[PDB]
């Protein structure tokens, strides 16, 4: 029963928040794996940050 981040972790939950042609369901799905695997933070992150730039306008 965990009540506070990581300092790798905080940064990524954060910038996966911050990103707006994101899904309440995608956004989960990097979030999730981040608890999993915090060691990969970044490249959990260079997903979220494809899916948004796959989501945005043309």
């Amino acid at each position: 029963s965990d009540n506070k981040f990581n300092k790798e972790q905080q940064n990524a939950f954060y910038e996966i928040l911050h990103l707006p042609n994101l899904t309440e369901e995608q956004r989960n799905g990097f979030i999730q794996s981040l608890k999993d695997d915090p060691s990969v933070s970044k490249e959990i992150l260079a997903e979220a940050k494809k899916l948004n730039d796959a989501q945005a306008p043309k």
